[PDB]
């Protein structure tokens, strides 16, 4: 009745054990269907036995190949196919029989038995936002049943769901996999069997698992990069980063009419960009206070800080006013005036080209930057030689509100302060940089 | 619902198999598709080259595996189609629906006949190994039948198609419902129907001639191969397949009178049987033409009184005549000085206290003549005795065909030779 | 027990089967023992009625399952001994004691010797199928060989018999290391001798000219199934199993120009290069003694150049010849009004498409040679159908080895080829492609 | 019904003149089919017309569409595909209705008209040879025929074609496509129709060809080595390399079980490789030839150059022999036996492991080598206490030049003898190349 071809897709081409495997398999069906997928032709060889029921599919292009020959859903007949990593072997018969079984009986569209290695599967809870770049991952909440795995598992599901995923076998797949599936709202049952370790595991001394993992980790970094996550998020508050840091550029180059390409992407600015913006607005507030800057929040940083607190998520800069008298109480400003400065702490500090005012860099390389708008009162009225005006009463005093994770000082009348410079209801209705390109 | 199309029946001098193929691509680009061939196909096929179509070659080959000859490791679906040459798929999913249509029956194999010049019809078929002969006839619970002739896709499931001891043998048409009718399984010819080839093979009349002789050809040693001497249809047409008047006889010397069929657990091949009954008309009409008093004898005489015919695990037959007369005929005076061919090939020998006579030089099967004389009112030979009575007067008896001359009271003479109720109770070969 | 004696070399009307079965289970009565047959032997083996020794029947049937036709579904055992008949057990523990030596070596295949009059020689053998040549000679570091000739008991693991693609097939002396020598595989001929039968079979002249003329049957058969087409003895000794006079050529009608075999992956088969050396030699014989003035042309011309010889993946021969030399020879002349059979069977034809001549080795075989007339316009050697050439190339001509004999080329004919193909084509052979064919077609 | 989809590959996000290309020819037919593909959204934003028969084909896995989304058949109904350059214009009216007839009447699978721009396209022969991994570009001998093209031109073919290949759309198109079809045998016709060029070109500053000209030849670059093509040459000179070299391992690696990588591939060795081999064999030899080391041509090194007087194209070492009485003459050879030596120009030589034969190598990265085999005579015998099989020394009295590898070296004399005494009758004469289905079978 039930058809399933094993599909093997993780493993290492200098150590692996893919041959036990595939003869395990053999052992239990001498015509057991069996597809290896590599991107390249494995050397040293696999040296797979060479039947007709066992094929390697190379997922490379290649000038003497058509279309068909690099997806992998050509080489898969049957209705079921089931995803075995590298360390597992078929040792009790029937297995994939009853995963099948408990497929078609149950409601997820993927169901999984752990392999006893030193690392079985677990079940966890997860939420993919591409809006925000984010892979949140927590603890199963409905176990046996989840939305992801974290370790060795045989995962079972239909041909025609597997294939019809953009990037069915994106390495790593423990990773890639769940990913798609959890964000189409697909379930994957953890079932109560257990397929055996290899006899003799691959990677068994501990340089060859050293070199293992660092390939891996590559790979996991690599893919997701190619799919837009930045950050990945455990339960218990843990972080590991994807984007962004102060020994890198920035994710999105230059921004052309105001709206920077990831808004064009259906997306909002990336974690790890607004970590630094943050980290870079605390540090100015700092740098200014020390050295005795009035400074107040300006533009869409104090229509943020209103709002919520902190940076509007589509943006990608900060803007502070400052009195244009106080510029030379700080050392970064007077030297800026000199040209290009490096700090004590790597930021750059710069007077811009454009309309006199000053610029404060991340770093040399990252240019997520504040900028400082110098005014001075004529009469009652701040302004300034290059370009709205306002009146200074609104500076008379400035008040504290939260901003980035910190108090800042911002104009006293916030409110009224904003619809002056924006329009009447603007705290109120959240629009992008400029609506005539995107909305 | 994953079937694999898979192609066996083509000529590789002429077909449309391109096509065929195309055709189903063309309903589903990764359609899994197996073409079947003994050698390579020249000229090329010429086969979309991708992952899901892929040629079987069935013959040992010296740098292959064993599995690379074995068809069931070539399909990995729970179901496969067997499409003849001439055929394309142009509807969508009629696959599916003759996958419905089994597993909704009780048949284990389904049918759609193709529209060709000679779609398939219903047949009933009736396997007789023992007789090494197999019946065909009009099929009385069509569209359930016992085989197939025609065009037709075939749909069954992989496990029961490849468990088959020849699944793939050709002509599959021919060898496929013999094992399956064997085996009381049905066809259910479904009333779906699959579209010929917009350019099918064997367009020209030389090219068909070719084709029916290539296939006469690949039936006829399918057949002997698979112990079928003889195909029957309803209406009295036979088709023979065994040995005839210038081949030699199916089973060759015997040893301890028990020949080779038996240890098969077979009896007699009903070439062999067809040879006896025109060698026992023949040399009656020889000994009858010639004025030689003869009789039926031994199993002979028994087979006339129970059925009328030889035996049917017997191998020869045996006939009594009157010492007196053999003089009479010119093939018995020729045989006491050797071997006589006659006019039509028959071989009289002497060899011993008998006449033999052979069906010919090369097909050794016989009628022994076993001359008896009176000597006081017994019938007696010199190297067991009967009283003279039992030939005065001979009666007719039918045997192979025709009127045999028989003892009188021959139910009591054949007890006196073989004890009581032998008519009635065979002794079975087992 | 770890080793199934299977017995395959028999034959039914005259052997020693029954001794042999009988001899192993003296020894113990448990020893598996499988009798391998295409049909049932008769008369009757009587085999002993027990369970560890089977006949098996490896005919499809249509009351039997596929299982009962595979060798491998009667084997229980991690190793399989071959043994011939006409042997006999007699000493014990010799079937353990070649486990032993399998295990210990670096061989694949083990053998012991049985003590007949024709015991088991150890041979070199080389099979390459793109030449479909099975070469033999004698083994250059016995006893470890590549092939048996003889009676031997052969061990070897169940798995590497079984994955064979024909295991079994007749003569098993034959096919056997075809198929393990073709896989690089070594038999170790040991210091061990099984006894003979104390009833040999076959003991009549005519009992063995019966087995012979059966033996050389299937063998025949088994190398043409096998694509062997040439069997060689230190080079020489040759047995032929292709085409010939009386025959079709091997690869039949080519289309449109790939003939058969390189789909196959292989070149041209030997018997056919054997006929178109044999027929080269045979139109340059008629062409000189008419005095036809000809030389190499195109591929023939280059495999001359190349190694002496027709290009090993070709299937004919081109010669150029002298236009206003045609009337000289008797062949030619009656080609131009019809197809000629001469004396010697050889068919030459005037071709209406192409203008040139076309000489086939008989009327059966179309293996052929080509000549192309050119006659000269100002210096240049030209023709009116189709690359023409200056004519000094041919002034004069000179002997070039061809195909085991002595042939005319252009002076030159270094620069003559590389003016037709191109720089380097003697150095750089245009070797067949299966992986490049599969993707032009 | 429109039977051709205009489809847009080759541009730069950065400056480009796709709107202008894509508003021309829905000008002419505003119903006009056309696809606009790239690997990323392109940025700044292209504001194609919103309407149905305007596709931006997004070719990369995203963790939120179907597997249909990537692949670029999906935005295609139509029978025929006109691949377009930036840079063109469509002005003439039904140009490429002209091309689909051309296409149909003629014998090439593809057909293409040049782009008025300042490079149009010109027609060449090209031979892809993957075993030997390389490219051989020349001037077509058949234009109007030809293999590739050169420059700007559109493109037309049928979609079942250009979908079936494995790489359609690699960049850049110009050279990908082609490696393609002319290794399948297809022709190109360059037609004599031309498409105008932008009214405002693309890239019309220096500074702006010269990121697209990095950016292009880094796609090159990464397309060739992911393709196997490790050699390109224009009439068989002008040598672009695209595999190892002094500074780099090399391309094979380690050897497991002594079969390299390039024969599973089914290929033969990389000709960078050979390239190597044959700078390490003339340096090795003009080393021993001015230390005065008597040297010979050895094993299948001999082979290849009695055969066509170089190594031979599957092979990836170099054998040669030397009087063991002769190696004190050598500088780096005395130092090989202390230990390894890096000479003044790179090269490595060693005494082996185990099996008395010195090594040279390419370079500290790059480990093709030249082994060397000490021989002495024993009474007439050439032979070596460890074990390359013991031969009569007369063979080596004289010695006698023989091509190889570009230059001249030193035989055996009678080294036909030579060679059927250590590889068997007839070995000259017949080769045999590579059996992968043997391999295969054997491993
Ligand atoms: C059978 O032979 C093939 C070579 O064609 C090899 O790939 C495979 O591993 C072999 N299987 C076994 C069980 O030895
Ligand atoms: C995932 O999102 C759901 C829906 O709001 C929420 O209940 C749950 O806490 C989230 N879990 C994680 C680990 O982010
Ligand atoms: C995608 O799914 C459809 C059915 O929803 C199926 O017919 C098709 O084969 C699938 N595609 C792949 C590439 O698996
Ligand atoms: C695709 O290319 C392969 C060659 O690799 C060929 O066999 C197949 O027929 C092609 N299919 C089409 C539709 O052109
Ligand atoms: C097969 O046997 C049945 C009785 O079991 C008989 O009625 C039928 O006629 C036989 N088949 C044929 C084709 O005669
Ligand atoms: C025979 O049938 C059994 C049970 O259905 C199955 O396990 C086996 O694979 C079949 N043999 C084949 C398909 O060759
Ligand atoms: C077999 O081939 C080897 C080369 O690999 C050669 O030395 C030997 O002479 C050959 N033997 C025969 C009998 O051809
Ligand atoms: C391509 O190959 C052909 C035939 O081998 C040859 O004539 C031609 O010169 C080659 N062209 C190039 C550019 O190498
Ligand atoms: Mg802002
Ligand atoms: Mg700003
Ligand atoms: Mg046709
Ligand atoms: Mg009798
Ligand atoms: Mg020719
Ligand atoms: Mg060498
Ligand atoms: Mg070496
Ligand atoms: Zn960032
Ligand atoms: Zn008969
Ligand atoms: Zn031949
Ligand atoms: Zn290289």
């Amino acid at each position: 009745g039930p058809r399933v071809t094993v599909l093997v897709r993780e493993f290492e081409a200098f150590d692996n054990a893919v041959p036990e495997l595939v003869d395990s398999f053999l052992q239990q069906d001498p015509a057991q269907p069996v597809v290896v997928a590599a991107d390249t032709l494995p050397y040293p060889p696999l040296a797979l036995p060479r039947i007709p029921n066992v094929r390697l599919a190379l997922l490379q292009p290649a000038l003497d190949r058509p279309a068909a020959a690099s997806r992998p859903e050509t080489y898969v007949a049957t209705e079921f196919v089931a995803l075995v990593p590298d360390g597992a072997r078929a040792e009790a018969p029937g297995l994939l029989e009853r995963m099948v079984e408990a497929l078609r009986a149950g409601s997820a569209r993927l169901v999984a038995a752990p392999v006893a290695t030193a690392n079985p599967a677990r079940c966890l809870a997860l939420n993919v936002s591409l809006r925000e770049w984010t892979a949140r991952y927590g603890a199963a909440p409905a176990a046996p049943r989840c939305d992801a795995l974290d370790g060795d598992a045989v995962v079972l599901l239909r041909a025609r769901d597997l294939f019809n995923l953009s990037a069915p076998l994106a390495r790593p797949v423990g990773t890639s996999l769940f990913l798609q599936t959890a964000l189409r709202g697909w379930a994957v049952q953890l079932l109560d069997l257990t397929f055996a370790a290899a006899r003799q595991p691959p990677l068994a001394t501990a340089h060859a698992r050293w070199k293992a993992e660092r390939e891996g980790r590559a790979r996991r970094a690599a893919l997701l990069r190619a799919l837009g996550i930045r950050l990945v998020s455990w339960e218990g508050g843990r972080l590991e980063w994807f984007g962004c840091n102060k020994e890198t550029t920035r994710c999105f180059g230059t921004v052309v009419g105001d709206t920077p390409a990831y808004l064009y992407e259906e997306r909002w600015t990336p974690p790890c960009c607004l970590r630094a913006l943050r980290e870079t607005a605390r540090y100015v507030v700092g740098v200014l206070e020390a050295a005795g800057v009035r400074y107040w929040l300006e533009g869409g940083s104090l229509l943020g800080a209103a709002r919520h607190g902190d940076i509007i998520p589509w943006d990608y800069d900060v803007d502070l006013g400052i009195y244009l008298e106080d510029v030379g109480n700080c050392e970064q400003l007077r030297g800026a005036e000199a040209g290009s400065v490096v700090d004590e702490r790597g930021f750059v500090w710069e007077k811009a080209v454009e309309g006199d005012f000053f610029r404060v860099q991340y770093s040399e390389s990252n240019h997520l930057h504040v900028d400082l708008w110098p005014f001075y009162p004529r009469n009652g009225v701040m302004t300034k030689d290059t370009w709205v005006e306002f009146p200074e009463h609104f500076l008379q005093p400035l008040v504290p509100l939260p901003f980035a994770g910190f108090v800042a000082q911002a104009p006293n009348n916030y409110r009224r302060f904003l619809e002056l410079k924006f329009g009447p209801g603007v705290i109120e209705n959240p629009q992008y940089p400029n609506p005539a390109l995107l909305s």
